[PDB]
């Protein structure tokens, strides 16, 4: 009667080399997040090296209904927090097939925002500030001043923590509240479009560990939950809106 | 009190030297799957080399009352996911006393088929795709448009999935579906009979785990779903149907 | 909270030198098996060297009153699956004060059987098959045609070859049958005398195990199952009864 | 809740030095006993070394109300069931202070019995007999013919055994009867004072044993069980009573 | 449910470089303790080497409304028993901006006491002695004369007490009562300010294992609980009370 946790733990350097990797990619909606799973073959640390997928986006909901095979490309890759071991999760953008971006893309402009000289001869380190809350799916309400810095479900922010720290990417420090069940992260200085990759990766973790443990967030405004985004320079040196938006149009807009 | 999970679990290579080995082999129904099991002296990669053995075949149906002695053959070698150490298991063929194919074995004729001069030149690879639904025991009703990639029930896969990479099948990755609780995936390159070798393991592979967890698959068209064929050759180079027939009939039509 | 198996899977060189050893003999009835366990200094292969013990006959139903003192010898030398380590499970026979078969012993005979000069000269290896039913402590009926090699309790069965694997019992492979619940296993090559030493062995072993999950078994024909002999002689290469009078009886007959 | 198990279960020589150790005694009731803990610097066998401590003895209910004060000295370097590692127990015994035993205290005056040097130069030793009964928390009934060496909580025996087995009490095999829940072990060759010693040590062992189970033990003449006492020198060589009384009277009146 | 144990606790190590770190300061209403936590690069066990902090005043209870910014800083250099790894626990305390005390600093005067050239020269220890209980999470009572030390949850005192162990508190010892779920441990030999450091955060260890457990203490006079200290200077050598407080006066009094 064992939930198979004696299974989704076997090491695979024993018995075979494939190693599963899982392609995320932003859904129709701009917000919805769907994903789905490929083997590979020996492990490398080069996303160019990776080949090439799609899928069915008119499923998705991003797509029109003759076109919707939408082309996807590797550029992010990481580890993976819930099937440890070698296995990879990269985050891939959504493409109508001949290079040009998709509608609900948000990802070639902020790449080439941040790679204009104005902001590519600068480092654009965007300390995003990103809040969320832990409801529930039975009650969809939390748990249950002092709750500020204070204690429910702690063991769901500690394993998301741990997870991102293990996953690779830069997560500085968590945050408690007064509104019940909310807390916040902090991504230190990180890249515009890189900030907007891990915090959308992130999010992606987040989803995944609660609906493991039996809760789910809700990324709304009101679940208050939103998004701040700090701004570094070389001179210097929402919970749903889109991060490359807020990082690039700062970039764009000061630079 | 009901813990006996330390059991099912002890190291072989410590007390004994025999391996446990259980024989396969397709039912009356043609997808209906029977097995038992046996022990071995020693391990060993070669299927030549293992003995053989029957069963009671009236009892399971695809042979007649009198003639119940249903010889069986070694073809695969294997390990196992529900029982790990150094076990493996077989995909016998039934066979009607002296050699001569059973009525439901639909295993000879591909074989010739594939081990023909001119397919066997060929070399041809079937990544073939099958579909099914998880249901459940309790209420034998799918897990759960937006469920394309979007989530309840995906630990049965997750293990299901790495037990596959665990063992010597060839898979390439899981894809979630608009249907709920039903999700696919696809064999990829391999040499016709023995793409039918890795459908029917993989089939018996997730019964287990369904059986384990607590539920129950139904892999019917329609409890829609289907099955497809990819045809790729060194010239070029029903969701419940025998792989044999499928990747042979398209090798000899076309080859 | 109820966790024990911290304590009940130690370790003992660490601490100590001394290991438990657990005594068997056959009960009352000819199918009941009572046991205790005493300590020891050293561990050791010979059943030569192990010390003698006697019970209260009476208190166990196969002695008079009065003589309830019953000793009893050590014949076996195999490790222990419930508590693993260096533990041992040895065998005992019931007998008369003064070295004299008890009535209810039907040991002796079978080993003068065996050990006479015609019997040795054409060695008696004896395959014995067993069949029994999974019941339950609630509804004493099994859990839950088709069932031939179909699982009811397959976790119960997987732990009890492993363990029979482990703990030196020739045991040769199970089969699960039409009956629900219904399984047996062969022994396969075992000499006689021996042969019922591992049957006894064996039922007790599944008798702790179904204890230590919680569940009940009934060996018994009818609560049909029944018990065969084979006899693999040098010169041409009911399931509740006593082994050794069934793998005598063809031994004396036939040789 | 799955937690605890993990903090409880810690390695001592991770982090640091100190050694727990808890101090054992008898209750006011005679059969009742009392323990809280203290730290300690480095690891030592040799009783001569612990330091003294003494308590409150009006609260527990064998000391005068002024004279609460009771030094204890420390007596026995024996291991920890249930706080592995390097923790150890000591079986300190109750003293008004000033070196004048306490009236409940009856251990000095088996001290100087065992110390006289008729007694000491026999060598007594006192394989005692010692039986009780595993019921349950709440209901005080047995937990759960052939019950005799039996399958009542079984777990709980054998954890107690393999528990005692650590690198102390002379335990030499356990045993059941036919009263539900009543077992019953046996102690090795105990010199003199020792064997109340242990006898007292397995009591509390047990004690901890069930109650973290979720079962009561009843140490009560009629749950029969009882006590006998075994005596052997060099030259020929109830459930509840205190040891010393009985392992020294046969020593005092035979010496 | 039955998965996060897995999470929780990866190892850092294998990934990552960064550890996290969590600063906790004293509540506004003298007995609250709240904290949040933020990564770091690479450990340090030097006290002088952290980064500064600052959080909400006004939201927390302790800055006013418009000046809510608290200043913070790192003195503490510990472990974490929640967390394992590297992690750390620094005890930082609350400030008005530019250094000066908060008004529920009480930081500042206990320093000085023990700074000062007379007392720092004595340098007293102190034992302070402290008790708490253990009620409930739901009805917060305890679950259950000879209540002393002859349980109720003793697995969260043991659990607390090798927490303590691991986290490099000077902790010496652990004491039932007969009051139902009272304990108490000593500190023993601690350098002043150490003592009400130590004292502070072995509660918040306390506060954090027993909100885990699902039961919740109270902090309060009586359930009775208290605290008092020891002088053992060189010269000889309530439950929510400010232990600076008592351990200063006493320096100031006496020296």
């Amino acid at each position: 009667m064992s939930l198979l946790s004696d299974l989704c733990n076997l090491n695979l350097s024993e018995s075979t080399e494939k190693i599963i990797a899982e392609y995320i990619w932003i859904g129709g909606s701009g917000m919805d997040l769907r994903s789905k799973a490929r083997t590979l073959n020996a492990p490398v640390s080069d996303p160019s090296k990776l080949p090439q997928w799609n899928y069915d986006g008119s499923s998705t909901g991003q797509a029109p209904g003759e076109d919707s095979e939408v082309i996807l490309y590797p550029q992010a890759i990481y580890k993976d927090p819930f099937r440890r071991g070698n296995n990879i999760l990269v985050m891939c953008d959504a493409y109508t097939p001949g290079g040009e971006p998709i509608p609900t893309n948000k990802r070639f402009d902020a790449a080439k925002i941040f790679s204009h000289p104005d902001v590519v001869a600068e480092e654009p380190w965007y300390g995003i500030e990103q809040e969320y809350t832990l409801l529930q799916k039975e009650v969809k309400w939390p748990i249950g001043g002092p709750y500020y810095c204070g204690a429910f479900g702690r063991d769901i922010v500690d394993a998301h923590y741990k997870a991102c720290l293990y996953a690779g990417i830069n997560i500085s420090g968590i945050n408690g509240e007064v509104m019940p069940g909310q807390w916040e992260f902090q991504v230190g200085p990180s890249v515009g479009i890189s900030s907007g990759d891990q915090l959308w990766m992130a999010r992606y973790i987040l989803e995944r560990i609660t609906e493991i443990a039996g809760v789910v967030v809700s990324f709304d405004p009101k679940p208050g939950a939103g998004a701040h985004t700090n701004y570094s320079t070389k001179s210097m040196r929402a919970s749903n809106m889109d991060p490359y938006i807020v990082t690039s149009m700062i970039a764009n807009t000061t630079i």
